C-alpha cells in the first residue's frame, strides 16, 4: 500500500484501492511513463470482467450475495452462453456510467460523480435516431446555461455487428482550415474532422468560429453529416470587464463540453457511442484552447493590446496575457448565466473528493499531470498533494478513431 | 522503447536511454507513483558500477577500447580486490559531477551541465578546512553577482570512519523560528535546522531574513558552528518596477542557492558531502518561496495592497498577485546586476538541451512534474513535452538528515 502525503499540511494516507487495480498502465520500475497522453494502445474472458462488474454493483446497496446477486450471475453466464454476450440491467447500467466517471484519474470534477442523468439509448438504429438522442442530450444538458452532467449511452459492440460511432471528437466544436499560408483558420486541433465534413458534403464558412457538422455512424454504413440546430448550441462571446478592447477580438466559446469519442466499459462490455457532457473549468478554454500554441494560439494578440513588452520574457507578458484571457472567460460566461467553475474552486472541491473516497474506499487514482491546473499550479492545494494513478473498471476509454 | 510525442509539434522520439536505468523506481505496471517527492526509501557490485563509469568515461573523450582504458580497468579491478575500494582519478571526478547534474531528472537547467567548476576538496582533513572550502565555493560562485556554477566534493564515504556531512539544507537560508502557538517568524522550511544552530550554541536573531550558521560534521565528531562572513552572503532587496510600495514590504532574497544535503554517487563511490550551486529560475523565489502556503505565504498581503478583490476565487486575486510579485523578484536581481533566469528562458533552453540529449544519447531523463514550472504552466514547451523518468549514474540522491 502506497503512502501519500500532503506537503502543504503534513498529512499522511495510504491509497488501499491500487491494490485492485484491473488493467496495467505503462510504467515499470525502471521508467516512469506517468506523463503520456496515450498509456497505450473472448467469452472466457468477458465473463469475468462480467462477473466481478455484478460483485462490485451489489456490495454497493449491501446486497452483498443474496439472492438476486446469484440469480443476475446465473442470468448472465445463460445469456453469454447463448448470445455471445449480455444486456444489463438499467440500473447496473446507471451504476456503471457513474462508476467510470467515478474512476477517471484525470477528471478533477469528480466531487459531482454521484449526481449524473444517464440517457439509454440502447434500442437505438439509423444515424437520424442517434441524431435525435443527441439533440435531446444537448438541450436537457445545457438547460439554458444552467448546466446539468449527462450521459447517452448508445447500443455496445457486439460480435459481427458493425459499431455506432460519434466521429466528432466532441458534440460542439469549431472548424479548422487550413490555408495556403500554411496555418489554419479557426481551431488547428479540428482540422482532419473538418476536411471529413467537407468531404462528406458539407459547404464550409470562413470564420474562426464556424460550429462543425456531427458524422454520426450507424453499424455498417457511411457516416451521415447533420447540422445542430442553432438555436440548440449555446454560445458565450468573451468580453473582459475592464478592457474594452476585449470585445472586439472576436472571440467566443462554446457552454457545453460533451465528449463524444470515448469509449465506455462496463462489466466487459464496450460501449464506443457515449456521450458525455458536464460544465467546463474555466481554464479549459481561457488557457488551453485560447493560449496552446498549437490552438488558437492567441496570447501574444492580447499582449499587444495590452500594451506589453514582448520583447524580453522576463517582462512576464505571457503570465499577465493569459490571467486576463482566464479573466475575460469567468467574466463572460457568468455574466450569460452559464455554468462555469474556476480553476481554484474546483481543485478546492477536488481535495474534499480526495477526503471523500479515502474514506469510502480506501484511496483515488489521479493523474498528478491533469489534475494540476495549467495556469498557478502551485497555487492550488492539488499541486502540493501527492497521488496515485491507477486504472479501475467501468472505465472511460481511448479508442481508434473510426476512419 | 518507449515512443515520445511533442503536442506542440507533433513531433516522436524514443527513449532508448531509458533501457540502460541501473536503479528502479516506485512505479508499477499496477499503478505510478511518479508524483510522490521520495521516490526510493560488497566487492561485485561496487565492481560493476565502477566498470560502467569507467567506461562512461572513456567513451566521452572518444577513447573507447583503448589501452588507457582496459588498463584503468584493471587499476581499478586491482584496487578493489586490495583494499575493497578504489580512488577516482582528478579527471574522473570533473566528469562524474557533471554527469550525475546531466542525469538529474528534476533539474531544468541542464542545459549548463558541462560549464561546472569542479573543486577537489578529497584531501580534506577537518570540519575547519571544510569552512575554507566552502567560503572559497561561495566566493567564486557567487562572483559578486555574475553567478558561475561550481560543486566541492569532499572526501568518499569509507568503512570504519564517519561521513563529512554539511547539516544545512543549502548554503544560504534564513532562520525559521518556531512560535509557541505553531506560527513561525522566518522560512518556516527552515525550523528544524534552525533549533539546531541554536541548540549547538547560535545566539538567534528575531528578523524574518536571519542568515543561519552553517554546522560542518568532520567524521566521528558532533557538527561545529561556523559564521558565514556577512560580506561573502550576497543579498537582493525586492521591489516592484512600477508598485512602489512593494519594497516596504521588507522582502529580501539571497543569490546564491547552493544545495549542500545530497549525495552524490560516482562509479560506486559515495560521497555524501558535495554542495553544489548555480543560480536561481525566479519561480523558485517568487511563487515556492514567497507565496507557498506553508513558505512565507505572502500571497494575500500582497493581494490586499493591490486593492484585488481577495473575496472571490474568481477575481483570480492569487493569480495577479503571484504574477506581480515574480515581476518583483526579476526586476529586482536584475537591478542587483545578480544572475537569474525566468521560468519562459528556463524551459525554452530546457527543449534544447532535450534535442541535444536526444541525439548525444538517444534521451533524457526527465521528471514532468518538477520539470514544469509552478506558474504558467501550459504556457511553457515543457508542459507539452512527454516525458520519460528513470535514474541514471553518476547521481544526486537524496539521503537521510544526519541527526
Ligand atoms: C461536472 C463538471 C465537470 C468538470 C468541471 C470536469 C473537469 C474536467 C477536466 C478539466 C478534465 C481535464 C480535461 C482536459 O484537460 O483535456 C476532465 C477530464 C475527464 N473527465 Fe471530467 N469534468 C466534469 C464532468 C465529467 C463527467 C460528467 C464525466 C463523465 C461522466 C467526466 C469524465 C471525464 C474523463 C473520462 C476525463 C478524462 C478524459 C481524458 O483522459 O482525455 N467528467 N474533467
Ligand atoms: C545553472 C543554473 C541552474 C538552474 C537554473 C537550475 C534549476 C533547477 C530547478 C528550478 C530545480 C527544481 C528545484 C526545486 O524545485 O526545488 C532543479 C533541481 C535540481 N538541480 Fe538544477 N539548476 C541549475 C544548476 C544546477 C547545478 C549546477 C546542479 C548540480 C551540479 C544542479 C542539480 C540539480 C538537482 C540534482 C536537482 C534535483 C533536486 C531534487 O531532486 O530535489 N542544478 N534545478
Ligand atoms: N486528439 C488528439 N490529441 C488529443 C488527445 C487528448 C485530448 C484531451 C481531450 N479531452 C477533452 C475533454 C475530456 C474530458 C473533459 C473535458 N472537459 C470537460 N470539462 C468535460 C467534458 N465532458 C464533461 S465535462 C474535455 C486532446 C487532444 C490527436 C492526436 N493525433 C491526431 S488528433
Ligand atoms: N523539507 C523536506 N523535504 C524536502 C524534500 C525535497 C526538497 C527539494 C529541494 N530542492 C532544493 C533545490 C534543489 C535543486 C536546485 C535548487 N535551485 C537551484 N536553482 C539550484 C540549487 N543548486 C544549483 S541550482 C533548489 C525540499 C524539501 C523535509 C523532509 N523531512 C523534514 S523536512
Ligand atoms: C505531455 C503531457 O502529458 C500532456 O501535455 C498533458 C499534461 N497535462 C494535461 N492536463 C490537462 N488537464 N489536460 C491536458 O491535455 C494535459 N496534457
Ligand atoms: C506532490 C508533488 O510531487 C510536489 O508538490 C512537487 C510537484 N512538483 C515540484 N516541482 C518542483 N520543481 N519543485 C517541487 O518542489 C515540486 N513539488
Ligand atoms: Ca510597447
Ligand atoms: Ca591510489
Ligand atoms: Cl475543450
Ligand atoms: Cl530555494
Ligand atoms: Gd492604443
Ligand atoms: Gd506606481
Ligand atoms: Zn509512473
Amino acid at each position: 500500500f502506497p503512502r501519500v502525503k500532503n506537503w502543504e499540511v503534513g498529512s499522511i494516507t495510504y491509497d488501499t484501492l491500487s491494490a485492485q487495480a484491473q488493467q496495467d498502465g505503462p510504467c515499470t520500475p525502471r521508467r516512469c511513463l506517468g506523463s503520456l497522453v496515450f498509456p497505450r494502445k473472448a467469452p472466457e474472458q468477458l465473463l469475468s470482467q462480467a462477473r466481478d462488474f455484478i460483485n462490485q454493483y451489489y456490495s454497493s446497496i449491501k446486497r452483498s450475495g443474496s439472492q438476486a446477486h446469484e440469480q443476475r450471475l446465473q442470468e448472465v453466464e445463460a445469456e453469454v452462453a447463448a448470445t455471445g454476450t449480455y444486456q444489463l440491467r438499467e440500473s447496473e447500467l446507471v451504476f456503471g456510467a457513474k462508476q467510470a466517471w467515478r474512476n477517471a484519474p484525470r477528471c478533477v470534477g469528480r466531487i459531482q460523480w454521484g449526481k449524473l442523468q444517464v440517457f439509454d439509448a440502447r434500442d437505438c438504429r439509423s444515424a437520424q435516431e442517434m441524431f435525435t438522442y443527441i439533440c435531446n442530450h444537448i438541450k436537457y444538458a445545457t438547460n439554458r446555461g444552467n448546466l446539468r452532467s449527462a450521459i447517452t449511452v448508445f447500443p455496445q459492440r457486439c460480435p459481427g455487428r458493425g459499431d455506432f460511432r460519434i466521429w466528432n471528437s466532441q458534440l460542439v466544436r469549431y472548424a479548422g482550415y487550413r490555408q495556403q499560408d500554411g496555418s489554419v483558420r479557426g481551431d488547428p486541433a479540428n482540422v482532419e474532422i473538418t476536411e471529413l465534413c467537407i468531404q462528406h458534403g458539407w459547404t464550409p464558412g470562413n470564420g474562426r468560429f464556424d460550429v462543425l457538422p456531427l458524422l454520426l455512424q450507424a453499424p455498417d454504413e457511411p457516416p451521415e453529416l447533420f447540422l445542430l440546430p442553432p438555436e440548440l448550441v449555446l454560445e458565450v462571446p468573451l468580453e473582459h470587464p475592464t478592457l474594452e478592447w476585449f470585445a472586439a477580438l472576436g472571440l467566443r466559446w462554446y457552454a457545453l463540453p460533451a465528449v463524444s469519442n470515448m469509449l465506455l466499459e462496463i462489466g466487459g462490455l464496450e460501449f464506443p457511442a457515449a456521450p458525455f457532457s458536464g460544465w467546463y473549468m474555466s481554464t479549459e478554454i481561457g488557457t488551453r484552447n485560447l493560449c496552446d500554441p498549437h490552438r488558437y494560439n492567441i496570447l501574444e494578440d492580447v499582449a499587444v493590446c495590452m500594451d506589453l513588452d514582448t520583447r524580453t520574457t522576463s517582462s512576464l507578458w505571457k503570465d499577465k496575457a493569459a490571467v486576463e484571457i482566464n479573466v475575460a472567460v469567468l467574466h463572460s460566461y457568468q455574466l450569460a448565466k452559464v455554468t462555469i467553475v474556476d480553476h481554484h474552486a474546483a481543485t478546492a472541491s477536488f481535495m474534499k473528493h480526495l477526503e471523500n473516497e479515502q474514506k469510502a474506499r480506501g484511496g483515488c487514482p489521479a493523474d498528478w499531470a491533469w489534475i494540476v491546473p495549467p495556469i498557478s499550479g502551485s497555487l492550488t492545494p492539488v499541486f502540493h498533494q501527492e497521488m496515485v494513478n491507477y486504472f479501475l473498471s467501468p472505465a472511460f476509454r481511448y479508442q481508434p478513431d473510426p476512419w
